[PDB]
């Protein structure tokens, strides 16, 4: 796998999303590894609904909070509409799946990367964005403006968010808290440490759908 992955420039990411003050940031993470995998196997970039998986993932929690992997195995089952047919809403509602016409996307499953490993976690980049968690309660990663990010930090992950790439010192990480966060919304974290968890613990629970 080479030195630099950043799947911005393969255009396999969409513009960076504000999840607001719901606790959908699983839905969205989710969502950014199933725009991306899409374009990698289609060529298209289309925009897909957060909205979708936080009201009809039954396994999750809606604004409560959630699990990447069950919105990828809900995505992985039925399907997802695009982001325009089922938009951001910022609150649970009902769900819409079957009043909004045929599913836009399928995927046909949901892999694991190793936790605790970063090159498991780098492999899984450099095929496709990854759906990755994080503790992000933390001032410094609240108040991240730029640069690689190295901490102060723990391993206790608390939000989930999307890396998108990664070069020799850092993974690139796509967050859902808007364009004026971080840099244009992405935070570069710290890697190769050799602490196992990952820097903020970036490598506790890793997922990615698989399309064919
Ligand atoms: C993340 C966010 O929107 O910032 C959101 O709070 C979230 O999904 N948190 C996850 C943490 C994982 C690392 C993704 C979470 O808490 N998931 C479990 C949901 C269960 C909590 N809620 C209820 N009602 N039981």
């Amino acid at each position: 796998i080479p030195e630099y992955v950043d799947w911005r420039q393969k255009g396999a990411v969409t513009p960076v999303k504000n999840q607001g003050s719901c606790g959908s940031c699983w839905a969205f993470s989710a969502v950014v590894t199933i725009e991306g995998i899409i374009k990698i196997r289609t060529g298209n970039l289309n925009e897909y609904s957060e909205q979708e998986l936080l009201d009809c993932d039954r396994r999750s929690y809606g604004c409560n909070g959630g699990y990447p992997w069950s919105a990828l195995q809900l995505v992985a089952q039925y399907g997802i509409h695009y982001r325009n047919t089922y938009p951001y809403e910022g609150v649970q509602r009902y769900c819409r799946s079957r009043e909004k016409g045929p599913y836009a996307a399928k995927t046909d499953g949901v892999r694991q990367v190793q936790p605790y490993n970063e090159g498991a976690l780098l492999y899984s980049i450099a095929n496709q964005p990854v759906s990755v968690v994080l503790e992000a309660a933390g001032k410094d990663f609240q108040l991240y403006r730029g640069g690689i990010f190295v901490g102060p930090c723990g391993n206790k992950v608390d939000h989930a968010v999307a890396a998108v790439g990664y070069g020799p010192n850092y993974i690139l990480i796509k967050n859902s808290w808007g364009t004026g966060w971080g840099e244009n919304g992405y935070i570069r974290i710290k890697r190769g440490t050799g602490n196992s968890y990952g820097v903020c613990g970036l490598y506790t629970s890793s997922f990615y759908p698989v399309k064919n």
